[PDB]
RNA sequence: CGAGGGCGCACCACCGGCCCGUCUCGCCCGCCGCGCCGGGGAGGUGGAGCACGAGCGCACGUGUUAGGACCCGAAAGAUGGUGAACUAUGCCUGGGCAGGGCGAAGCCAGAGGAAACUCUGGUGGAGGUCCGUAGCGGUCCUGACGUGCAAAUCGGUCGUCCGACCUGGGUAUAGGGGCGAAAGACUAAUCGAACCAUCUAGUAGCUGGUUCCCUCCGAAGUUUCCCUCAGGAUAGCUGGC
RNA sequence: UGGGCCACUUUUGGUAAGCAGAACUGGCGCUGCGGGAUGAACCGAACGCCGGGUUAAGGCGCCCGAUGCCGACGCUCAUCA
RNA sequence: CGCCGCAGGUGCAGAUCUUGGUGGUAGUAGCAAAUAUUCAAACGAGAACUUUGAAGGCCGAAGUGGAGAAGGGUUCCAUGUGAACAGCAGUUGAACAUGGGUCAGUCGGUCCUGAGAGAUGGGCGAGCGCCGUUCCGAAGGGACGGGCGAUGGCCUCCGUU
RNA sequence: CGGUAACGCGACCGAUCCCGGAGAAGCCGGCGGGAGCCCCGGGGAGAGUUCUCUUUUCUUUGUGAAGGGCAGGGCGCCCUGGAAUGGGUUCGCCCCGAGAGAGGGGCCCGUGCCUUGGAAAGCGUCGCGGUUCCGGCGGCGUCCGGUGAGCUCUCGCUGGCCCUUGAAAAUCCGGGGGAGAGGGUGUAAAUCUCGCGCCGGGCCGUACCCAUAUCCGCAGCAGGUCUCCAAGGUGAACAGCCUCUGGCAUGUUGGAACAAUGUAGGUAAGGGAAGUCGGCAAGCCGGAUCCGUAACUUCGGGAUAAGGAUUGGCUCUAAGGG
RNA sequence: CAGGGGAAUCCGACUGUUUAAUUAAAACAAAGCAUCGCGAAGGCCCGCGGCGGGUGUUGACGCGAUGUGAUUUCUGCCCAGUGCUCUGAAUGUCAAAGUGAAGAAAUUCAAUGAAGCGCGGGUAAACGGCGGGAGUAACUAUGACUCUCUUAAGGUAGCCAAAUGCCUCGUCAUCUAAUUAGUGACGCGCAUGAAGGAUGAACGAGAUUCCCACUGUCCCUACCUACUAUCCAGCGAAACCACAGCCAAGGGAACGGGCUUGGCGGAAUCAGCGGGGAAAGAAGACCCUGUUGAGCUUGACUCUAGUCUGGCACGGUGAAG
RNA sequence: AGUUUGACUGGGGCGGUACACCUGUCAAACGGUAACGCAGGUGUCCUAAGGCGAGCUCAGGGAGGACAGAAACCUCCCGUGGAGCAGAAGGGCAAAAGCUCGCUUGAUCUUGAUUUUCAGUACGAAUACAGACCGUGAAAGCGGGGCCUCACGAUCCUUCUGACCUUUUGGGUUUUAAGCAGGAGGUGUCAGAAAAGUUACCACAGGGAUAACUGGCUUGUGGCGGCCAAGCGUUCAUAGCGACGUCGCUUUUUGAUCCUUCGAUGUCGGCUCUUCCUAUCAUUGUGAAGCAGAAUUCACCAAGCGUUGGAUUGUUCACCCACUAAUAGGGAACGUGAGCUGGGUUUAGACCGUCGUGAGACAGGUUAGUUUUACCCUACUGAUGAUGUGUUGUUGCCAUGGUAAUCCUGCUCAGUACGAGAGGAACCGCAGGUUCAGACAUUUGGUGUAUGUGCUUGGCUGAGGAGCCAAUGGGGCGAAGCU
């Protein structure tokens, strides 16, 4: 008869995104005329940590094109880039490690870093640490681009997408053992409101489904229909299998 | 005074008769409309009817009922508001935590090794590390107290004491909502749904109460029906006229 | 009012019950009074306020009104009458 | 106030009834957490408790010391009173009465932004309004620079418009 | 304008615009500098003890801000030069042909010292006048040293930890660039972040308590309520115990007694958990030094395992430095 | 100032957290392990409403939803049931709208056929589940073995009178003089068992047993100290109170202070005391009744937000059919 | 989100339906008459098992007859029904009401009256008529269901049937709809709501109309006795027992009941402490024996005195160890919680097993879980006093009340009596002990703040000396007093 926690996390109050040291979206600068038929060249000038995030961020200083100023941006750090390094982006930009040039330009096995959703939008895909998006094949006509998510999935994309070349830095961050819960406690600290998980099992009927009973037990099937309503829909949500994935 | 006789009020029992409905039987009658027209009879039966009216208005009493409804009494439900000065959690910005024990990596030297490397002594100072202050907490005495110092305190003994640590202030989350390392915990001494006002004199077959005198009469706890079994209706028993 | 209960007798269940359930009349409930020491229901008797007389059931050693009769005939001794 | 009529918010022992008052309990329970007081004097009607002096103790710098924030709001300071109050007392008081006291360019506020709050545009909404905070806005009212002029005047020439 | 340079000098033309800096950054460790306090040896001044001793014991014995100069600390700053037989160097580290060691310089901080402030003030003493109750007047003094793993602040250097990386904005400044402006050789112009001079700084708060009596808990309530400073002895120590500065009157009463029962605290022959649901409660142990430590183990631990010895006072003797 | 120690069993790995005011634990959390959803026109969630809002200054080494609970070692069989999910296959049922027919129309009938449900696969680290009866070896006794009935599969590895075993104080051994306790062993286990089983150091104000030491826990009590209590001066409540207050028996609403019969009864008081006053505290919380509730659950009845699907409108321009 | 989650009931739940009906009985010779009284039955069945008429006689038995037998069919005789009539039972029935045939649809259409239950309401069922239309029989007649006693259902709604019926809203026609009358679709909780759980997180109004704990009645059950004496006891009923039967007592078992208490009588066990009972374990005095002694057993007077220390268990119980003269049984609100304790049960946390889809449950296990108040009256314990002898004092008496001692061992008797032997007492006497009681401090022990005297740590008074502080600083020894 209790609003469950989940539900609860959607009005935002306590369990919303820790901001407050962040250092900025990490995007790809917007697309422009020079990077539309050319290329522009920026220089490295910082690789910095975000808080929150296990992936660090690369500072690239660009000249302005049309004042005299100086564009600074927040590019996701594929790995290997150093400060001092020029990065170029563009359709005329060569193929290195860093530099944003579109998928359509690229050969067939080409790997990239912070790939473009809609051609125009800045970096979406395959931006967490250690990750990438393989380009697998282009087709002349329709301006088409298909590609490999870390998800595995194929995706078709406008050759018109751009995309840093390598690999975000940051690596097998997930192959440590956390070992204590405090360094659980500081990593989610960073994040957000999430961390320490209290089972439904063990909690009482007014505030989860899985609530109450003698013996802690679910005592329903886990597995819950998609079309479930809110405040109902816990556990393996619309699952497809249970169990132990013996073969894939 | 009077045997007998007569007219007989009201009222009662009965038998006839009349009006409307409905059945059964059957034969006649009427005409500006001759009709799928209209009317009439006899015999049963249904009616809160007729059969030379008794009503209307006003007052008083009793009884039943709807209303706050003889008086006081819920657990609840709804509407609209006020609270995060306590506590719960997130964020912002500050402040704080004796003295010791153990002795991780890294490093130096010596020694033994063909190599691979090994041994010894120092150095170093790691850790949700150990003993233990302040702080924070609250195990046991099931101690004190228990109309207390106190609507949760006190004594000794205890857990932890560089961390998921303690804490001020500023912020955010508000009631079927919040928040919860989860005890249905906490949300201003109130929480298995806060508090305030109102709907509201909420309802109660249940409990308690129900105020002067004398005189006369005087019970029932049984019948039948009831989601009836602590209650009603009904007949019975009572009183009054 | 629609909770009844009790007694003689009849009577069902139960080992039985100051238990449970019927029949009949009376009673208590609603009822005081005399007697049963005491007691809702037993026995007598039902009640305005009194005087005198007499009784009912029950009593008459003393408490405590009445045998303080020269009462009648027997029975009985109990170191739990 | 009686009598004839009229009309009631018309009669109390109860309701763990309402309000007010008063008993027994009873001069009883009690005035027992943190070692501790004593001598002399003064004022005074009055001294276990006030003041001074002397002595003995305690807090023992993580204080029973010296200063702040929050909160309180005059409790601060003198003089006086001695009704009540300070659960004994008081000649004392944070009591009562009468007066007095808080002085800033340089200590804070003020200013900045933080987590956040919140208008306007827009959107929604029966509506009070609330959503949203850059989002669906013609969102810059400013500037030493230059020009056209007014010469406003110590019209040389610099300030104005 | 000067210096090879780091950079220095008192100013040192310059807008829109652009770039950068400061503001502006966690926690912990180890060292080093400075100060305040503590300690020790003398010199004064005033007190205390003097039964005997004690050249004794106690108290006290200043220099603000802001300038100038000098120490001291730091530098990931410059010049010469070129290093293996590698060398410098820290408690640890760490550093070097991307320029070690060495020599010579530059810069930053400078809260330390001296100086102006400054002794005239303050303080300590000894007197003298009175102005009911003078910032009265006067004399003398306010001195020399030594120590430190000492405590507390502060500054600095160098490390460690993070799947944690520890604000923002007002505000101020430097630089880049050079649109412009300035004057015709004058006792000159534009201009000036140099020295001195002139004027102004409004508004609100400001007393006191800050707690076993000024706040909340119905109260002068053993509860609760955020901070700063922090002496001597013992000791490992912000422990406990005693003391100095400062504070107080025993916590909303006193007096007399010393029955039971209690609350709090001790002791108890002999036995030693037989008590009790149960060793509850109490008791035993305990610091430090030297030994000595098992099973098991995730090899880290167990571990102060367990067990044993010693511990005072006094007189010395060695060793550890500048 | 200032650790009693040792040998074991159970549980939880540890540190941490928790019912302010009776439960600090074995409960919660945790790291580790496993599963599930989702590529943004998205997953999960808020929102009366806006293409509103949170995750999200995010992008699969990420967010969201679950279970289990360090390490070690393992995690067996069952997809019949209920869930979940997957492609729709000639395909069954299936609303509104639309189509056709009859009628004078209301209307009636028929054809067509969205999701869903049926049909068919997958899935147990989803919920859950994991059998009986007979005969049989050259002493007996068991039963390696053999027959059948039956399930979706018939409990595997392990573990055990365990915090899980009724019978039960199970049986045997050890611990004691004596043990419904402990430990070790056995196992047809009423009713053990695999994301949880079985272990294993360190740790624990966790539950249990024994041993050394220690003692007033006890035999068996005594003495002392402080503050009370006590008495006094001052000050000064409250709870409670039908009236009251000595007993035995009787009867009685079946346990009297009062009534009957007897025993008896002597002012006013003080310190104690805990037998009575069925003492006080509270309109019993247990139990029942009420056509009185509330918290919670669920194929109870009746609904509903949200969701999936069809139709109409916004809603247009061209071709292949 | 809202709501519901029946009733009865020797408490509720579980179980049953005594909830609507029918038969016999209870039931006490009209009728009626109750309990979760007894024995049973019903929610149907039947175009015939309905209606007429006719003709037969049934169950069973005896005697006969090829296969044929205990039963196949045929025949005769007896046959009061001992068969059958659908079913439960009861009643009724013989040229019946049964069996077999023939013809049929009175199981049809109608209005009233009445009986049964009863309020003299309804439903259902039934009785007698009356009016139609029929069936059957020669006819009288009989028949509107079943031989009789049961076999069933309101309003609202729906559906069908009937009247050349009424209405359908200004008139008319036609659909439609509404109506009038009669059937049907059903309410079995059967006079007729539409309805699942859980709560230990719980709430309220009540209930002693009603359970759990005391008391009361009862005494089946438990416990303890008695009568008879078939037997046991080598033999011998009765030394000691006591079958089959039968009579009691007790209230320390457990039931039965529900009278008191639900505006509350604190719910197990232990601890502590007092008193009471006797149905006597021991001890005193006795009787009996299958009593030689020793030991043991039975019984009497008898409750004065005693009846213990421990291991396991919360236990009460139980069991074992050991001592003992003996280790008897019980009551007092299952004595005793303002006496304690809190181990158990019995709140809220939590784990396991089983059950349940789930919430949750479990006389299943386990772990943690606030034990409040006396100063009132009485009772009791002690302490002052009070009334009467004029005041006051000393010394006394005793009414009345209380009451207290207990048991064992060793030596001697005595290796005696007795006995084949083994073994083996007693009376007097002596020395001591146990439990209890009343005191006491010479001795020994304990206490010790004489704060008495040494020692000693830290600090403090400038040192010495003398002291003090550290809530009794610590420690050795310690008078007196208490013990
Ligand atoms: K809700
Ligand atoms: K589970
Ligand atoms: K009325
Ligand atoms: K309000
Ligand atoms: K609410
Ligand atoms: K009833
Ligand atoms: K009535
Ligand atoms: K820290
Ligand atoms: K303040
Ligand atoms: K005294
Ligand atoms: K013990
Ligand atoms: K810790
Ligand atoms: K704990
Ligand atoms: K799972
Ligand atoms: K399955
Ligand atoms: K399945
Ligand atoms: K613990
Ligand atoms: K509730
Ligand atoms: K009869
Ligand atoms: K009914
Ligand atoms: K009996
Ligand atoms: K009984
Ligand atoms: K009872
Ligand atoms: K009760
Ligand atoms: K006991
Ligand atoms: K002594
Ligand atoms: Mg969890
Ligand atoms: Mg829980
Ligand atoms: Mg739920
Ligand atoms: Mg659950
Ligand atoms: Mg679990
Ligand atoms: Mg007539
Ligand atoms: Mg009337
Ligand atoms: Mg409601
Ligand atoms: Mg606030
Ligand atoms: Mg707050
Ligand atoms: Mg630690
Ligand atoms: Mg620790
Ligand atoms: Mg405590
Ligand atoms: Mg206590
Ligand atoms: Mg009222
Ligand atoms: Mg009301
Ligand atoms: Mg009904
Ligand atoms: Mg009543
Ligand atoms: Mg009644
Ligand atoms: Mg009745
Ligand atoms: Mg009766
Ligand atoms: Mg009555
Ligand atoms: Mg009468
Ligand atoms: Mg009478
Ligand atoms: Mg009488
Ligand atoms: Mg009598
Ligand atoms: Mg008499
Ligand atoms: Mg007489
Ligand atoms: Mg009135
Ligand atoms: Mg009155
Ligand atoms: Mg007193
Ligand atoms: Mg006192
Ligand atoms: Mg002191
Ligand atoms: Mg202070
Ligand atoms: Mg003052
Ligand atoms: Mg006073
Ligand atoms: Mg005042
Ligand atoms: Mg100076
Ligand atoms: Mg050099
Ligand atoms: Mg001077
Ligand atoms: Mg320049
Ligand atoms: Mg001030
Ligand atoms: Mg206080
Ligand atoms: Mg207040
Ligand atoms: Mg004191
Ligand atoms: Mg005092
Ligand atoms: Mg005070
Ligand atoms: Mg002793
Ligand atoms: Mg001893
Ligand atoms: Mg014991
Ligand atoms: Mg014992
Ligand atoms: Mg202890
Ligand atoms: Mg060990
Ligand atoms: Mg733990
Ligand atoms: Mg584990
Ligand atoms: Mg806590
Ligand atoms: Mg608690
Ligand atoms: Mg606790
Ligand atoms: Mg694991
Ligand atoms: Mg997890
Ligand atoms: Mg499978
Ligand atoms: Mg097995
Ligand atoms: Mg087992
Ligand atoms: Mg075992
Ligand atoms: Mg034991
Ligand atoms: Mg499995
Ligand atoms: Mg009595
Ligand atoms: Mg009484
Ligand atoms: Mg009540
Ligand atoms: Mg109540
Ligand atoms: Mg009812
Ligand atoms: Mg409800
Ligand atoms: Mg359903
Ligand atoms: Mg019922
Ligand atoms: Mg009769
Ligand atoms: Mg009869
Ligand atoms: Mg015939
Ligand atoms: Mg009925
Ligand atoms: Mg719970
Ligand atoms: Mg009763
Ligand atoms: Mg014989
Ligand atoms: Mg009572
Ligand atoms: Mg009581
Ligand atoms: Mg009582
Ligand atoms: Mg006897
Ligand atoms: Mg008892
Ligand atoms: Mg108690
Ligand atoms: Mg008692
Ligand atoms: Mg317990
Ligand atoms: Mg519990
Ligand atoms: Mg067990
Ligand atoms: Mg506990
Ligand atoms: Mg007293
Ligand atoms: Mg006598
Ligand atoms: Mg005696
Ligand atoms: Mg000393
Ligand atoms: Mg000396
Ligand atoms: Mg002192
Ligand atoms: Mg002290
Ligand atoms: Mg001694």
């Amino acid at each position: 008869g209790r609003v469950i926690r989940g539900q609860r996390k959607g009005a935002g109050s306590v369990f919303r995104a820790h901001v407050k040291h962040r250092k900025g979206a990490a995007r790809l600068r917007a697309v422009d005329f020079a990077e539309r038929h050319g290329y522009i060249k920026g220089i490295v000038k910082d690789i910095i940590h975000d808080p929150g995030r296990g992936a660090p961020l690369a500072k690239v200083v660009f000249r302005d094109p049309y004042r005299f100023k100086k564009r600074t941006e927040l590019f996701i750090a594929a790995e290997g880039i150093h400060t001092g390094q020029f990065v170029y982006c563009g359709k005329k930009a060569q193929l290195n490690i860093g530099n944003v040039l579109p998928v359509g330009t690229m050969p067939e096995g080409t790997i990239v870093c912070c790939l473009e959703e809609k051609p125009g939008d800045r970096g979406k895909l395959a931006r967490a640490s250690g990750n990438y998006a393989t380009v697998i094949s282009h087709n002349p006509e329709t301006k088409k681009t298909r590609v490999k998510l870390p998800s595995g999935s194929k995706k078709v994309i406008s050759s018109a997408n751009r995309a840093v070349v390598g690999v975000v830095a940051g690596g097998g961050r997930i192959d440590k053992p956390i070992l204590k819960a405090g360094r659980a406690y500081h990593k989610y600290k960073a994040k957000r409101n999430c961390w320490p998980r209290v089972r439904g099992v063990a909690m009482n009927p007014v505030e989860h489904p899985f609530g109450g009973g003698n013996h802690q037990h679910i005592g329903k099937p886990s597995t819950i229909r998609r079309d479930a309503p809110a405040g109902r829909k816990v556990g393996l949500i619309a699952a497809r299998r249970t169990g132990r994935l013996r073969g894939t």
